[PDB]
């Protein structure tokens, strides 16, 4: 249900109310670390552990999930960051106590799926909107709990 | 000099860190095995000796060189082969006793400079005509000996 998670999974199984603006540079700092990360999890070194340095909640559980059944079928993908524009960060409180945050970012990615018993990869490219939604933690971290494809 | 695409490798890596016709899809297949090598022996795993399975001569004296650079270095590259087309290829005779062949291929590709050190990750994304001169070796199979870069 997280944002752009079926298409590889689907790759998988056919091969192998106060509001605040967010600094825009710091927004792109972590959508770039959660890419890179992204990257790792399900490249060839199968980083799992560190989804749960970036990610929290229903994101966490689902790319955790892909992650794992991944490694365990000894597949991997090299993933590439073509573009990344963050179109809009804001800060809010939604019933006060913790923060949350919302970030909409403009993505271009491209993928190879690489399974060793065949030796023509599968590959994957988009380009796409998407809308994160963010806590901070106690840590006074963010942490991607939620994501959105849009149009 | 140079064979393939090393120089651009290397930059990034300083600044941001008679004859017969071979079958296509021999071609196809030697090409891909080449590219997937690469990936692997420059990607975080750094398999530096694989490259000795599909190169030799010069094409193996500079990508290895390259691959033990970037890890003495800390980085990676992640590769992703966008496109792929074998336009010729064709196997000649060499000398008193060898073979060799030549492939011509049009490709795109995009890779991904990791450094721990920066947020932003160097983006390299190119297409070009590329020539690779193979070597049928004492065993069956070809390996790659020099690369040049005909167009972009
Ligand atoms: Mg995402
Ligand atoms: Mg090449």
């Amino acid at each position: 249900i997280v944002g752009n998670i079926k298409v590889l999974i689907d790759m998988l199984k056919m091969h192998c109310l106060h509001k605040r603006p967010m600094d825009t540079e710091e927004a792109e700092e972590l959508v770039r670390q959660w890419e890179n990360v992204k990257a790792e999890a399900l490249g060839p070194t199968h980083q799992v552990y560190s989804l749960s340095e970036v990610l929290d909640e229903s994101m966490l559980v689902q790319w955790q999930t892909l992650a794992q059944t991944a490694e365990a079928k000894s597949c991997y993908w090299r993933f590439v960051l073509l573009h990344l524009e963050v179109l809009q960060a804001h800060i809010f409180e939604d019933g006060i106590a913790g923060e949350a945050a919302e970030i909409e970012a403009l993505l271009e990615e491209a993928a190879e799926l690489v399974d060793e018993s065949q030796p023509k990869n599968a590959k994957y490219y988009s380009t796409y909107k998407i809308r994160y939604i963010l806590k901070k933690q106690e840590d006074g971290l963010w942490k991607f709990c939620q994501s959105d494809i849009q149009i």
